[PDB]
């Protein structure tokens, strides 16, 4: 039995929201990992191998799908987790150690509203800056549609040519889906520091 | 020995049904998440490399596989196992919050029927909605039987063309089986919900 | 140390049969699912990949390999060893669950052969009877032997096509294995069922 | 700490023979599970991808494949491990059982050399006639060699076609191993029996 | 409730430096093996498969890609991990060694500012010079930027042969993304040396 | 916490030589086996299925590429890392039976330099003796780097035929690595004895 120095933890962290704050933060684990690692990745598999152009001339296929594509929209997806799990980490860290220093204090020392709030928020911002940017950088690179018809202009490719896609359908749906938890997470982390924020 | 603490949630929360609305609903452990992560995703393995249609022209096999499966079964049943597990976590987060919260209660201010059966019913109607919705939604797109043979009428493609799907017979045995599932499971769920709303 | 509360379920539950009942009914774990996982799934590999017929026609191969196998055997072993584990599997929740109330009572109500023998034949009768159905199908469906060439004359295809299957002498050793396992388990669960009703 | 239960157990079954009998039966831990799981599965990956006649007559690859390989010997190791493992496993059981009835036997009726060595030496003979039979089982098919030149006289190949295997020197150099492996281990089980023999 | 002995041996090799040397220098544990694991080892995976020249030569290819990845960048990153994790394991080592045999020690005669700073110093200046020398041998070797046309001068290739790389912009991306953490962890690793250097 | 019972055993087989023979004996858990597994692995992925010699003759490639490698490298660093694991193994297995049963003699009949040092340095001569023996064996079959342009000269092949090999470049900077890390260990390995020698 030792989940007693991590359940006084979680209950102090937990002490500043309010509980719905909490009990609806979890699509960060249920509705983000789950579906990356398990539904979506599989989608992305034949992602070269069935990209196909109309033409005759050799190599064209590789410059053309890298022009469709910067940058495949997976990794895009856990580069935005990475960079939105960081601050909750980071925070945890410094509260954990904040109290083990305090806990090390009151038997070192006396034998014989703070910071946190601040920290707080400025996570909570961080994760609303780079929530709103991440999406920002998607609609201006992307939009929210898959074309099946490409058209290629580039060297060294002849004037024009046209490339097909492969399984768009299943990819603009999934598209609007983490669209759609990416809003829904936004209104979900802001609505609790307008409550805060009322609260005080 | 720190199974106690877990014990007293799980038989505070099934205290409400009957014994057998849980321990038939087991099926969701069994049935659900084994078969499709065991038997059922191997078929679906070799989906795009087996697909052919008869034509010479390049990249319509693409677009006439595109606009024939729109989306692919496994992922359908993967997110309406997500879509129905969720109410079912959130009543059990919502229920062990307020235990700890009573818990931390009588220690701390007593020293010196209600609204979990509202959240339970909601929680089962839910279910019982996006069950059928989803069943709904299947019977609407696909139909439950799939032919060796389909007519493919989309650009840039020729009038008319063939294509010919890989191992028709036994999707069309998994399709059917994953149906009854789904229907024991609807009937199950409102078996329960009959035996609470009879029994008060 | 928490291997008591768990214990004594166990011994409960092992009273009713004789310890040979027990003993050996261990090849449900160790001769099925191990040799299902380990071996005999990497026989099934290459199934569509190396399957050839011999014709210029395009599409026939998918048809003809239809046609030759409506299901694999490796998911009818799965399903058979699922619609085998559940009776046992719901007679053991039942047991620890009636113990569970069982054990609540007597600390509720004492502070100042039965139906189990019922279910545990019922439960033994349905194995049976699903051993025997499944065994029934397959040597309808399959026989107990495979052919290197098989002859096709379904449509599209051409009046009569010769196919030649991939690798048919290791999957007719592995069909006699899984027959004589599936046999020795049928009379495995006769044997006890007959000591027990000669016990009485 | 729960490692008591479960340290006289062990004690007890290894008490019959000499401590040499155990620590030098580890290889069925490190020299048999470890090797086939690690190194030599990799060397049979790519069987039937690089199997190659020369001919230009279709499907005579499938049949003379098969004529020359009617089993692989990964396949064979797993189900020589498999057949060796079980009479221990089944020893063990049987011991901890009869354990676990005396265990209850002494604080049930005493409130107010032996079958152990037959069982013994019955799965040990058993153990020395399973690893003899397997062994002149291979000895009878493959031999202990392979070369790299396969004559194939089978229908509906044309007379005489040749074809090539892929790695065949690892391959020999694996069936060695494992062939000096199963003589130790034989020669190994043997002289345990001689000295439990020669102490009584 | 073992986590006593491993508490104490933190908070004194935890003690020399800044709280934020430590946990700052969480970007090895979430930035670097999460990073390499997860994403961006997808991206290297179809390298000598999509890797095409424009030349009819047989054997051309695989020269021409040899001289253009003599190593590829994911077992570097691999061995910059390998390289930069090893002394910090040694110092851990070292210390609870240390720490072991002093704790053994006022047991053992005991009934009736040190080295550590040296070791501590030693091993981030050995950090410091493997990942300079590690980023000087990468701006040596490759640049920070790829280009989509690679010219090719080698034997027995004809001339001048041209070759197309696959996916360049994503890999440009991946490659400024490491090449930042880098740095980071560079000048916080100096960091912490200052403030400990101008602390004494 | 059953920590105890462990941490004495080590710290007996601990004591016989310096701190420095096991605090840099880790480089078998930290620079062995992580790298076997987790990097150069993958470099010998595509090993046969890029291998190519320039004739139009059928079947010539597997016989060149065999007599090219007769065994290839992963397998064999397996093959040292298995045959150099063991006579650690076996020595802590003698001394934890031979420490079992001494504890077991005092509570027994005590109610009312040895011969470790001679297995201790046959285990690191052993040891020694099979590193030197397996590192000349490479030297003999191999040398210490890898050319692009391989003559083959072997039947059915016509008089001379060139091969170029899958990445050499790559392959030549691991053996040189693990040659490097296989020499490091010996004299490691000889320092302690030399220590322990001069100790008594």
């Amino acid at each position: 039995g030792d989940w007693s120095a991590l359940g006084k933890l979680l209950d102090k962290v937990q002490a500043y929201s309010t509980a719905g704050g909490k009990v609806w933060l979890s699509v960060l684990f249920i509705f983000r990992i789950l579906l990356l690692g398990t539904a979506v990745e599989s989608a992305w598999g034949d992602e070269q191998s069935a990209f196909r152009c109309n033409t005759q001339q050799p190599g064209c296929e590789n410059v053309c799908y890298d022009k469709s594509f910067p940058i495949s929209h997976v990794r895009f997806w856990v580069l935005q987790i990475i960079f939105v799990s960081v601050p909750t980490l980071l925070y945890l860290a410094h509260v954990f150690y904040v109290m083990r220093k305090e806990e090390k204090l009151n038997k070192k020392e006396e034998e014989l509203r703070g910071g946190l709030l601040r920290t707080y928020i400025i996570s909570i911002l961080f994760k609303s800056i780079f929530e709103v940017a991440f999406l920002l950088i998607q609609w201006y690179i992307y939009g929210f549609s898959l074309s099946a018809v490409y058209t290629c202009k580039r060297d060294p490719c002849p004037h024009q040519v046209d490339c097909f896609l492969s399984r768009p359908t299943e990819k603009t749906i999934f598209i609007i889906f983490m669209l759609v938890v990416s809003l829904v997470s936004l209104a979900l982390n802001i609505i609790e520091l307008f409550y805060v924020f009322f609260k005080g």
